[PDB]
């Protein structure tokens, strides 16, 4: 009798059972940071991990039985699938980072609690309207990063030797973080006019962000 | 004597006298900071402090007789109690710290001047809307602080050794405080891809902030 | 005698004469910056400044014969008065800083050109709305300067050694300037809990400002 | 007959064709940034460029036939002209700052795509309303830059030795970047009241900026 399992997943106790579970693995993962805790009580913490990872895998499968193909247009579930799946690749071999990846699963507190999903809606939703302004700027970064690599990358490789470096550096300058005493004044000992580059650049990059914040605000 | 006391506390001179005294204690507390000045007046001051702390103690008692239970449903009045109270623990016995905490009674000039109560009130009133966006931020901070301890706490313990440290650093980075030349460039000498953590983090953190302001303005 | 002079001061020639003299002086003052120029043309422009100072003085006297009381209840005319008067104080010997206040006379470009006054006035108009907030800030900064000088002033005399210094260092923290790697991290080497003064202070100091601006928008 | 060419220029293939060319050269110019790529494909890109600068040149000529005297009244076309003109001067052997200036041609992506031109058009559009404020700021900066040179250039020539420098530092202090520990605290070692120049300065420049944004928002 299909509808019988299908009704369990939708219950208020199931989700909250899961919500109460994630909060537990999350607090677990916190204590997992304490080096003292991890070998004074480490086995319980390894155990909770396999249980919860199994239980969550069960929970996702049930919702798959229930939702069938309509599960794969729920971003939240797609997220849940990929985030639980992540926590399931075997540690042995491969990437130790995937082992760190597991904690992303703590974002399920977001996935399972309606206000957070609703908070994100305010967050995600101004983004599509910005992609155009994000397009102009990105282009600018791409153009200026290039000019910065050719003008300063020979003598200042750490900062500008490569395209990526001009980007990472320019972002920094864009965040305005220790940009003068830290990047331009040194440049200017070798290339006295480097300010004719950065000062306009900062302007454009500063100006755009400001007006971008404005168009967001009126709405 | 109920009405007789009631007419005292409510007079325009008692509060003005008490307010005047606050302005007086505040002038002395500033004065107390000079170690020269202390030698000449140290005792001289020491008593004005104990006089003012008593006069105020009288005040709190008088105001309580009039209101009984209605005194302790006034958030502004509770604060006055708690602020004068902790100034009652003796100059030792627990921590020389309480001795520094007592300066909080100058927040009484706020307490006693109505124009200020509205500004503070206007200020406090923005907060409840934020508590949803605030909570969400705390989760992201909690998740990333964990990944950060595991990723960077071994080679860079000052910055990421513990959740606390991972937190503190992240807050700093959140403030974009010397974040670039000062933290992420050093991380990258060891973990070249560390920019994949902070650059996305900085994005989320500055973005959510915008909308925290956006939602404030619009609402 | 009245109108003929009166027919002078409201005339487009008079003000414009005074305007072109500001701009010329604004240009002459740039030249005075180079030791090189001053070396071989210094006596040339030391005199030009003098004519203009006289001309501005004649100008202030005239507007007074014409206006009298009306003159000294006009803020833009009062500034001019004061910004001309200060420029009347002797350069070479005795007091040296007033010699530097002279270039303040380039602010006469603001008073004499109508689009500037309106923008300055629009700008000033914002101020009354925020004075309650501003008073609050100074009480708040003060309260904190006291706690700071006594908490940290001993091991970090430079940063908190004096009431005035703690105001200063705290003001820096509000600009978020090099605040963490630069101040709090160091403070924490000795006083691990110093983040309990500065992280809340930061949140609050950030909070109020944001609201002051939001207050401007709403106003 | 002149009519026959005119129908080619105006086609939907044409403008789309040029855009597509821009994106190739834009991808291609990222490739000129890698010396590695240059030891294999450099010969392809040194000429792929040259025919693009040829094709764009042919195209600019064409658009001049079709639009006549009205072409040099089109802001976007005028740019195309100059940004293409720059790209034609061969290789080295003059001022080779110009070889990198070639990349400004990737901004034709902006001129030729209508959403980008709007944002940009929208963005520039805020400028005319700022020009009164920019004028004021620059008069403020220029004034404070003069003063800094007379007060601080002797002992701190790197920073205030000359007007330009004084300008630069003041710009830096305005972006609030490592201003205290980086500039003013060192100043104060020799000239103790420098905080009185810089903190009011810091306020004003901060005051205007906040207030201009509010003006953007309401209008
Ligand atoms: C939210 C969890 O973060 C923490 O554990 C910390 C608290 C408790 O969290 C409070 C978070 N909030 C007040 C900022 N005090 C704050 C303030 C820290 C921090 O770096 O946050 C900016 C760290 C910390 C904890 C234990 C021992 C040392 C440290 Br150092
Ligand atoms: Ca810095
Ligand atoms: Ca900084």
């Amino acid at each position: 009798m299909y509808l019988r399992i299908t009704n369990i997943v939708e219950s208020s106790f199931f989700t909250k059972f899961i919500i109460y579970l994630i909060v537990l693995n999350g607090i677990t993962m916190g204590l997992e940071t304490s080096k003292t805790f991890m070998q004074s009580f480490g086995v319980y913490t390894t155990l909770f991990n396999q249980i919860v990872i199994t239980i969550f895998t069960i929970e996702i499968i049930l919702r798959i039985y229930v939702h069938r193909i309509s599960f794969f247009k729920d971003p939240w579930s797609l997220f849940d699938f990929f985030v639980v799946a992540i926590s399931l690749v075997p540690t042995s071999s491969g990437f130790e980072i995937l082992r760190v990846l597991r904690v992303l699963r703590l974002f399920r507190l977001v996935t399972a609690v309606p206000q957070m999903r609703k908070i994100v809606s305010a967050l995600i939703s101004v983004i599509p309207g910005m992609l155009s302004v994000i397009a102009l700027m990105t282009l600018f970064f791409y153009i200026f990063a290039i000019m910065a690599t050719q003008l300063f990358g020979e003598r200042f490789p750490e900062w500008f030797g490569t395209l990526g470096e001009s980007f990472y550096t320019l972002f920094q300058v864009m965040t305005l973080d220790d940009w003068s005493n830290g990047i331009v004044r040194p440049l200017m000992e070798v290339y006295p006019y480097a300010w004719v580059f950065f000062i306009p650049f900062i302007f454009v990059v500063t100006f755009v962000m400001i007006n971008l914040v404005v168009a967001i605000i009126v709405d």
